[PDB]
C-alpha cells in the first residue's frame, strides 16, 4: 500500500545555500544565461528575487542544513520514491564530502537509497570517470543507503554522447582496456538518449552501457523526450539487452535564468501533464522510471513543494487550485500503478 518503490529514481540538486549553514545563498543567486544566438546580469537570492519561477516551502534553504535533509527524507517517504539519484559535479572539496554523507546518513533513516549521476565536469573522460567510479564507491559503497541492484552500483550518465563510444568501449566492454566489467568496480552504466534511433542504437550498443535514460521534463524537447516514441524504445531495449528508464517530470519552466528559452515552457495543468508522462511510461512496460525533479527550481521541473508569493520584483508561479504537497501525493498515487503494472 505504502511501501518505498526500488525501481523509481527522483533526481536530486544539492546545490543550495543559506546563510544559516554556508553564509551565503548558493544557487539561489544565479547568473542569467546569455542568448545563444551581452552582459545579461546575476539574479541576487535576495528574499524577493530568487533563480526560479517558483517559491519553495521551505524557502531559501541550505542543502547541508540536516533539518532541511530530514524533511527532503520525509518527502521521498509521502511520494513512495526509493531512490535518490544525487547530481555529483566532481568538486573536490570539503563541502562536497560533508553533504554527501549528511545525504546518505539521512537517507539511511528513511531506507532512501542513494546512487550517483554524474555531470559533465570540465575534461570529463573514460579515464578520470574510472578514477572517479573506483572512488565513490570506495568511499561510500560500504554505507547501507549505497544503491545496489543485483549486486551492481548504478550510475546516469549526463550528456553522454560527449564521449565518442570508441572511448566508452575502453571503460565499458568487456574487453576493454580499463574495463570496469568483472571487477570489483563493475557497475549499471545508463547513458542519455537524445536524437533519432539512426544514431541511438548505435551508439548505445557501440559504447556498451547497460541501459540508457531521457532526463528532459518537457516534452519533445528530444526524440527522447517525447513519448509516443516510448513503446518502440522499450522494445528495443528488450530485444538488445538494456534497460529503459523513461524520465516523467510535472512541467518545465527556466525563464528566470533563461528568458530567450520560452519556447520549451510545458505548463502543469494542476497535474495533468504530469498525469500524462507517467501513464505513457507505464503504458510502455518498462521495469524502472526516473523522475525530473524532486528540486531542479532553475527548470521548474521540481515536485518539492512551493507556496505562493509575490515581490516587486516578481510576482512567482504556485501549485494552485492544488496545495503545496500534490505533487508528492500524486507521485506516491501513480507509483502505486507502476508497482500493479510489473
Ligand atoms: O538549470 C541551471 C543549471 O544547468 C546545468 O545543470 C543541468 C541542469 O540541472 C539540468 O539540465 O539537468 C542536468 C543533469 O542533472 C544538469 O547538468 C548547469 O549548467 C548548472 O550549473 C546550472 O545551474
Ligand atoms: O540551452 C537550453 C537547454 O540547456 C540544457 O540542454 C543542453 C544539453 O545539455 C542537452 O543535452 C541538449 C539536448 O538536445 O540541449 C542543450 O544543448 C538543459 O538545461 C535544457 O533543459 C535547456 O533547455
Ligand atoms: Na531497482
Amino acid at each position: 500500500g505504502t511501501e518505498l518503490d526500488y525501481d523509481t529514481f527522483c533526481f536530486y540538486y544539492d546545490w543550495y545555500g543559506s546563510e544559516a549553514i554556508d553564509g551565503q545563498y548558493r544557487h539561489w543567486a544565479h547568473a542569467i544565461a546569455p542568448d545563444p544566438n551581452q552582459n545579461p546580469g546575476t539574479i541576487p537570492g535576495t528574499q524577493e528575487s530568487i533563480a526560479s519561477n517558483f517559491y519553495p516551502q521551505l524557502g531559501r534553504y541550505s542543502s547541508s542544513d540536516p533539518n532541511i535533509l530530514t524533511k527532503h527524507m520525509d518527502m521521498f517517504v509521502m511520494a513512495r520514491t526509493g531512490v535518490l539519484a544525487l547530481t555529483w559535479w566532481n568538486e573536490q572539496d570539503e563541502t562536497e564530502a560533508k553533504r554527501i554523507g549528511l545525504i546518505l546518513d539521512a537517507a539511511d533513516k528513511k531506507k532512501i537509497k542513494v546512487c550517483f549521476h554524474l555531470e559533465p565536469y570540465p575534461s570529463r573522460n573514460v579515464q578520470n570517470l574510472r578514477e572517479n567510479i573506483v572512488k565513490l564507491i570506495t568511499r561510500y559503497g560500504n554505507h547501507p543507503a549505497f544503491y545496489r541492484k543485483d549486486g551492481k552500483p548504478l550510475f546516469f550518465i549526463y550528456d553522454s554522447y560527449l564521449i565518442e563510444p570508441s572511448e566508452w568501449e575502453k571503460l565499458l566492454s568487456p574487453g576493454g582496456s580499463i574495463t570496469i566489467r568483472n571487477t570489483a568496480y563493475d557497475a549499471l552504466m545508463i547513458g542519455l538518449w537524445t536524437s533519432s534511433p539512426t544514431v541511438q542504437r548505435p551508439f548505445i550498443l557501440n559504447a556498451h552501457f547497460d541501459g540508457f535514460y531521457t532526463y528532459f521534463a518537457a516534452t519533445g524537447f528530444t526524440y527522447g523526450s517525447t513519448p509516443t516514441n516510448w513503446v518502440s524504445m522499450q522494445k528495443w531495449a528488450k530485444e538488445n539487452g538494456k534497460i529503459f528508464i523513461p524520465s516523467v517530470g510535472p512541467g518545465y519552466i527556466d525563464t528566470r535564468i533563461r528568458p530567450w528559452n520560452g519556447s520549451v515552457i510545458r505548463t502543469r495543468t494542476d497535474g495533468q501533464y504530469y498525469d500524462a508522462m507517467y501513464r505513457k511510461a507505464i503504458e510502455a512496460g518498462v521495469s524502472a522510471i526516473s523522475i525530473t525533479s524532486f528540486n531542479q527550481w532553475h527548470e521548474g521541473s521540481q515536485i518539492e513543494p512551493a507556496v505562493p508569493y509575490t515581490s516587486s520584483e516578481f510576482t512567482y508561479l504556485d501549485y494552485e487550485n492544488r496545495e503545496p504537497d500534490y505533487y508528492l501525493t500524486r507521485t506516491a498515487y501513480w507509483v502505486g500503478k507502476f508497482r500493479e503494472s510489473k
